């Protein structure tokens, strides 16, 4: 029945994740993990989703997310890993949209996955030029805004998590922009604040 | 009569604007608003325009402009979205040429639409390389010069609005170029000043 | 007996190789070498092949291959030389299929022929556009997969040689794609990894 | 037998190394040693490797490594030399992987080769801007993590060597980051500590 | 006798060179000099060549070469001029093959002609994209290798001239590739060194 | 005969040097002297060199070197002048290699030319940032090491002059790094000492 198919999906994804994790040259691992996530999104979309099978799908997604985040963090050219992480975020948004919503614990798992992704991406952007870091950060914030719009759940947790992510983004911006003349500080900081305020305004209107 | 068809146009444009605004992936949204603006320009050009139906057309255009500006601001690759903004500016110039001129309140609405477009485009250009920023800004100034050439109204409002826009452009250039060696400062700043001066000179010749 | 005909083939191929090697305008040299390889393959297919005459045929093939590789390396338009290399490796596959398999030393000679061909083709593709380089490399790896499937021998040597060739291709691709925006990196890399993984899977299955 | 082929390889590599070492313009020399190392790894992969021929292969590798390190140190543009050293590290990692493991003395030779490579790379990066230097150092430590994963041997030697190498990296980072505002100190240093801790965690988990 | 025909050829070539040199639009001038060189080659091949008439033929060739080089340098699209220069080099190679060899002074004249051609072509390629410059220089090196193989004379002058040309090409490449990321320099520079080394190996073996 | 051609070269180089010296905008002057030195190198290489014509070639080189050094000292952007001086050093190294060796007086002239070049380079680098000054000095000492390897003569003069140049460079470094925190003093100074010690070691090995 549903249990058998879900467990078969579990096993297949588990073997593929192990195999890709074992490998070297993390960029190829990232591409393979993205393709695995895509085929998994397709298989989930085909199968009928109910409240019974949600936890297993969520933990499969968590396994994929942890493996991909660790592989990306394992060291590579920062810009490449940044775009790979953005595509991962978009695919994960599609995944959570397809999954649906359930008991709060799975939402907590998804939120902590999101937060680990944010931390890893900030850590990777830590070593770029100020302008490139600004571009990566604003695009990444837009991606999180799209995700938070897609997610369904109790507003308080979503708002608090988004505000916390915003605080980390702003703190890193203040850290990094210190090595430029303050005119560039004004420029980039104003851009980042405006985009993050726009994201906040949408999330507030949507979840108000 | 005229009221019926104008209100029908209002309704269709409103529904299309809502539908496209709801959507994600803002670039396709800008494409859709461009096509809607084109077909609306066509429909208005076809219909006989009188003083009675002008305010409704003006507010329809204002709805279109606010939706497009907000969508462009909502985050994307700056260069693509800014080129879309330039195309929107050209189509808006065609639209205002088609509409004609009337009581001052509309003209104020069009001027603040222009202002929102300019601020949003400067905001988009805030996070580019200095050379690409200068290209975008000079093209933008050319587009606004064309628009101000097209518009008809009281001289004081047009001249003051153009001088204001020029001041924002100059201030943004002064902010952004500060991150380069002063020779490039001289080069790019001289180019921007000369093109903005040419724009001022035309507006003065034609519209004084 | 067999010695007489084999040595006559040796002498004729030697003279033709000398004459073609002496000439300039390398493209006609590769064309003539391809025609020589075709007449040689027909002659070998006609003659009965046993373990006694194998080494002489193998060294004749090695002479032809070294001459062709050196002439191709001697400088020409890269894309034309890549086409000639593809035809050459196809005819070489047919040749090794016709020859049969024997003591390990001849297999080592054939493998190092293949590896020299790979190095020369990578060296030639070194100086093209990224997309054209991707096309050349993907066609090349398809040809190598066909060869490795065709060859018979101890699995360990073939698997190790294929892995080394794959790593060479990957290193060159990582070098070359550095001059493009990382989205193109993602695209072209993902294509290359996927085709190389398909080749690896087949060779592993059929040599398993 | 095996001795004859191994000694022939010894002689050929020796002559090529002498000829390239005699030459000027160290960048071409580094390219030539890279190609020599590639052909040597190919030849070794082809030949059957046993305990008898391991010391000669190891000392050939040591000759190649000393020549390459000395040539890189002999003066050039630092950043190009850094990427050349990274490519050499990757190729020599594949070389030790192909060689296999044996009596401890050869492992000592490989470890001191690695350590001299690290010292040379640190010395070359000594004269770069802080951000670049950080990028070069993190990429280099990722390469060393890959190597230390690849090598097999006694745990204590590998763990101690990696810890010492990490300490040299950290000491250089501390010395170099002194010429920046402390915010950039925080940023870059935190990135370096995090990546080095990731390397340590893998080595400990996999190899402990 | 021979003197009469040689002087008539001198006069005809002189008049045609004057007329083509007077004209503007340098590309048609280059085409005209190419056709003049071809017809002069045919005429020389028809006439019997002895030691008596060699200097006059050599100075006619020098006149043609100086006129063509000056016209090519006089400004045009770089790629078109490079193509024309390669065709000119091939035709002049055929010409010197037809002429034969003689007293050292004429060989010095031919060598300085080749040096001027190399300088002009390098100066023209000075203003191209790095990849296109690499293609132009590799084609140039192939053409010079063909010429140096064709020429007969004392080995020392040929070897020294080839080494000097190689050093000029290397210096220019070291200038040009400095504007690209170091991976691109690795790639293109490795290609250039490898092709120049192949050219050196041939000229050394052939002419040693 | 030899005197005639050598004196013609003398006159031509003299006129070109005077003409370029008269001109302002010293950067174009350095470019012109570089091209003159290149063509002079070619012309000398073509001509047969003997002990009879050596002094005239040496004094021509001295004229060119004094003119170039004076023009470089005459004021320009320091970094551009530094790169031009390095290229001049490489070209003059090629020139002296072409010239050969002779009576001690010409060697003294060449050595004093070298020393004046070094003094001018230090004087120009006197007004740069500490890191840029370090890069200029390291590249420059590498170039002088290459030259000293190239030159042939009595060991005592070469060793003494190199030691004196090392003392000059070291004294200038102790001057320049005085305005930095002592950690940067340690870093850059250690780099300089290590590089200059490696240069000394080579010189001792080759010339001992
Ligand atoms: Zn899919
Ligand atoms: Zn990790
Ligand atoms: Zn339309
Ligand atoms: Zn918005
Ligand atoms: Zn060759
Ligand atoms: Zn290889
Ligand atoms: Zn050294
Ligand atoms: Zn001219
Ligand atoms: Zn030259
Ligand atoms: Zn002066």
């Amino acid at each position: 029945n549903v249990l058998e198919k879900v467990e078969e999906l579990k096993k297949e994804v588990k073997k593929k994740v192990e195999e890709v994790a074992k490998s070297s040259n993390v960029e190829a691992a990232l591409i393979k993990l993205l393709e695995i996530l895509d085929e998994f999104i397709h298989q989930v979309k085909l199968l009928p989703v109910n409240e019974e099978n949600r936890p297993i799908l969520v933990e499969i997604l968590e396994i994929i997310a942890n493996t991909a985040v660790h592989k990306a963090r394992d060291g590579a050219e920062p810009e490449f890993a940044l775009e790979l992480l953005l595509r991962l975020v978009e695919r994960f948004t599609e995944a959570v949209k397809a999954i649906g919503t359930s008991n709060e614990e799975e939402e907590n798992k998804l939120l902590e996955i999101l937060e680990s992704i944010a931390h890893t991406a900030i850590l990777l952007a830590r070593t770029l030029t100020p302008l490139e870091a600004t571009r990566a950060l604003i695009a990444l914030v837009v991606a999180f805004t799209k995700f938070f719009l897609a997610l369904k759940g109790s507003p308080e947790k979503i708002i608090s998590t988004f505000e916390s992510i915003a605080r980390d983004i702003l703190t890193f911006a203040e850290q990094k922009l210190a090595t430029v003349p303050p005119a560039v500080q004004t420029v980039l900081l104003s851009a980042l604040l405006e985009v993050i305020e726009d994201a906040r305004e949408h999330i507030v209107k949507k979840y108000g």
